[PDB]
């Protein structure tokens, strides 16, 4: 039965085995049969087998599979699959890859276990997803994310089934994704990672020179560079950015390749593959400002190359089309205001045109049409304040052209929200670089929550006050409403005092009204205190990196809005002959000089 | 908060009518009270803090 | 009238004039929010260069 | 306020298996890096039944070294459970019956008619 | 930056203390596990709390 022949695998016993072996030949019942595999997990022996062992080696796993091989099952009782949705897939290989064991590894490599085999339990999903431990869902993966280069080693080059290290996950991930995967930015964590990354990238471009192991992406289109950048891993987005390769057979991995360097200066050529992508690929500057919410974007801008590149992004086409952007909008929006305010006062919708003045309103009304239309087609094709601005526009265009009269209203309303949506909420870099609102973080749906606790606290201050002025008709609700409106009259200015008349005892209401009076100049104090100290404490390290991530967002999208012709144009960093290519071509790559200094 | 209630009542069965003012009173710190609730909320943590009691002593 | 109602001494005979109350009366309390927060980044300015006169300074 | 020892006492092992009942961190289960550990609520949780060292540690303890002890990760994930299984729930209802019966004095102090003596 | 941990576990803690010491023992944290065998040699029933971690090293 499943306890006593668990039992005696626990225990090693192999004598018990060995007298148990006649009865599994005489009843032609394999080790997979249904009886002997553990009912809720779809355990089998084997498993069994290997996750108790002593002093790292025992003879129950060896005698295990003598006896499947002579009952002829091994190939399916290797293969045997856990069922539970806890441990799902999971083979015999994966338990002794787990285990650090390389002698049974070795051991069930050569009877032919299966080394592509995918375990996707719950366990094994990523933490997030309900999980325990994502180790690639692979033994290779499995061997290279705990750490085991032997093993790795083994299943990379053996006769008996070589292991495709280009294989990919259900999810799509590679081994490389993997690593990135688990990979945190502890130090010996990072230090294993980046060595086994080395490792196996190097490897795989002995095996087959052609194909580089980074350029298989992910299901999500992401390669392990992107997904790194994506995820938020800075140990190993910063050694894959700065890789460099000694050995001159593989060298084409390496991407900082080094020009000269003498003393602490080290000029490096810095590839620039798949970071200024120009809309042929997705660019790592695209995913790093835009998708990673992670606080390590701060310190992951922060890498030599992105640093560079935005900086020669800004100084070609960064404060050039800024400054365009922001002084066409103001003029934009003083045609719009003058507009407005020149509407003819006399007359219906739609207006004549006769004098030169007239003529002149058209125009500037035809010019807000063209940036209307234009902001329309931009979100079209969401910015959802410009739209807004922009079809509120075309509405009140809409409205002009059909005779209604509330085209004022509109019009003015857009008016309003378009001189906001440059100067008060800004979607990159502020008009001004000194400007008097850039401090404040107050928002206009925030200032609400600012308001409510100021109501609250009022009304019921004056819900404690209608009944006590209730002595003094005073009883009705109707009293109750007056008094909110007189108490909140008094609070914003001077309102005589009259409701002591009313009171019986004028002297606990004058205690009332003045501790009302400063606790709420305390509590004013304290909520307006809040953004002064923020203002004074929090710009020591996070208003320049506030500033940092606005420019980098400014510079991505001015680079978006030109066309892929001129974007190419733009393009940052020169072809360099970089050296001799396997194939014996010389290489072409996009390079990024950057010359770091390193004070020794 | 307590102690003021029980003295509002303590007057008011006595037939004292002092008591509206004190009850009054009591009520207010209940509103004052009603803060430790809100504590947690990040606007006015700050004030339900150490402000609402502290500076309400001093 | 616009800088009597920024300050407090104004009275809202302007809304009677208007042909749109509802839209008029949405840009003035964005009015008073958006000149409130000039007023208050001026005087955070205003304690924070103060307050950065400190007492090794004065 | 020392913050070593007392990291090294909720996390105390020991490996003599005379005297391996005076341990207070036992691994359950591992995977490779993943382990699971099964620390002793003694002292740390008692129910009210005598003190309990994270009452000590909030109020009693007035040293700066208050959030790095409440970081430790017994302490921490038990409150965070506390919080999770009865927390939120305890704490509206807290806010909803004190709202209540703010409201219910305060209509029935106005609504008093307050008629002579 | 750091009062905030401080005053959700006083408001934990006060919730917690507010219930009576049945109603203290029914919601309690963790669960009953066999850690191993005393000096007496009976086994030490004690209430653990299970946390998931990693080392890398
Ligand atoms: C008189 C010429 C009128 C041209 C109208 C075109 C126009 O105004 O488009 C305006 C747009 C870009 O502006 P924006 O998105 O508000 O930029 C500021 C940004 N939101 C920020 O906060 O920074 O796009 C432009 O700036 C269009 C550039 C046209 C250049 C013509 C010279
Ligand atoms: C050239 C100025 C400009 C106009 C419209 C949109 C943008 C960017 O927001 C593209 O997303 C820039």
């Amino acid at each position: 039965n499943r306890p006593i022949l668990f039992d005696i695998v626990s225990r090693g016993s192999t004598a018990d085995l060995d007298g148990l072996l006649p009865f599994l030949l005489t009843h032609k019942k394999r080790l997979t049969d249904e009886e002997f595999r553990e009912p809720s997990t779809g355990k089998t022996c084997l498993p069994k087998a290997l996750l108790n062992l002593s002093n790292g080696r025992n003879d129950t796993i060896p005698v295990l599979l003598d006896i499947a091989e002579r009952t002829g099952n091994m190939r399916e009782f290797i293969n045997s699959p856990f069922r539970d949705i806890y441990y799902r897939g999971q083979t015999a290989l994966h338990i002794a890859i787990e285990r650090r064991c390389k002698h049974y590894v070795e051991l069930l490599v050569a009877q032919g276990a299966d080394v592509h085999a995918q375990a996707r339990g719950r366990f094994f999903q990523p933490k997030d997803e309900g999980g325990y431990f994502y180790f690639g869902e692979l033994p290779l993966s499995l061997a290279a994310c705990t750490n085991q280069p032997h093993i790795v080693n083994y299943l990379t080059e053996n006769p008996h089934k070589k292991a495709d290290m280009r294989r990919q996950d259900s999810r799509g991930n590679t081994v490389l994704h993997a690593l990135v995967a688990i990979a945190d930015n502890t130090r010996e964590n990072t230090k294993f990672v980046t060595k086994m990354y080395d490792l196996l990238l190097l490897k795989c471009a002995r095996l087959f020179p052609d194909s580089n192991l980074e350029a298989v992406l992910n299901n999500d289109g992401l390669s392990p560079l992107m997904m790194a950048a994506k995820t938020g891993k800075i140990g190993i987005f910063q050694h894959i950015i700065r890789r460099e390769v000694t050995d001159e057979d593989t060298r084409h991995l390496s991407r900082k390749f080094k020009d000269w360097a003498y003393g602490p200066v080290y000029s490096s050529l810095y590839d620039l593959s798949s970071l200024d992508t120009c809309g042929e690929e997705a660019s790592v500057l695209e995913i790093l400002v835009y998708n990673s919410k992670i606080e390590n974007r701060h310190e992951m801008l922060a890498v030599e190359p992105i640093n560079e590149l935005l900086r020669d992004k800004w100084r070609k086409f960064g404060a050039v089309s800024f400054y365009i952007n922001v002084v066409s909008y103001l003029c934009a929006m003083v045609i719009f205001t003058l507009t407005a305010y020149y509407q003819p006062l006399e007359g219906t919708p739609p207006y004549p045109y006769r004098t030169t003045v007239d003529y002149l309103r058209l125009a500037g009304e035809v010019i807000t049409l063209f940036t209307g239309v234009l902001f329309f087609f931009t979100n079209i094709k969401f910015q959802l304040l410009y739209f807004i601005y922009s079809v509120l526009v075309i509405v009140s265009a809409a409205l002009y052209l059909a005779g209604i009269e509330a085209y004022l209203a509109v019009m003015v309303f857009a008016l309003v929200l378009g001189w906001m949506n440059a100067l008060y909420f800004t979607r990159g870099l502020k008009l001004t670089g000194t400007y008097s609102i850039m401090i404040q973080k107050i928002l206009f749906k925030d200032l609400f929550r600012f308001l409510l606790v100021y109501l609250l606290f009022m009304i019921g201050y004056a819900s404690a006050l209608v009944s006590l002025l209730n002595p003094c008709s005073c009883r009705d609700s109707e009293t109750f409403s007056t008094f909110l409106l007189d108490l909140f009259k008094l609070t914003i200015g001077m309102g005589d005092l009259e409701m002591l008349s009313s009171t019986k005892y004028p002297v606990v209401f004058i205690i009332l009204l003045v501790t009302y009076i400063i606790l709420t100049f305390v509590l004013l104090l304290n909520m307006l205190i809040a953004l002064m100290g923020e203002t004074v404490g929090q710009v020591s390290k996070e208003s320049k990196h506030i500033w940092k991530l606005q420019w980098a967002t400014t510079i991505l999208d001015i680079e978006r809005s030109f066309p892929v012709f001129l974007r190419k144009a733009f393009r940052s960093g020169e072809m360099v002959t970089v050296g001799k290519s396997s194939d014996g071509t010389p290489d072409r790559r996009w390079c990024f000089r950057v010359d770091e200094v390193n004070w020794s």
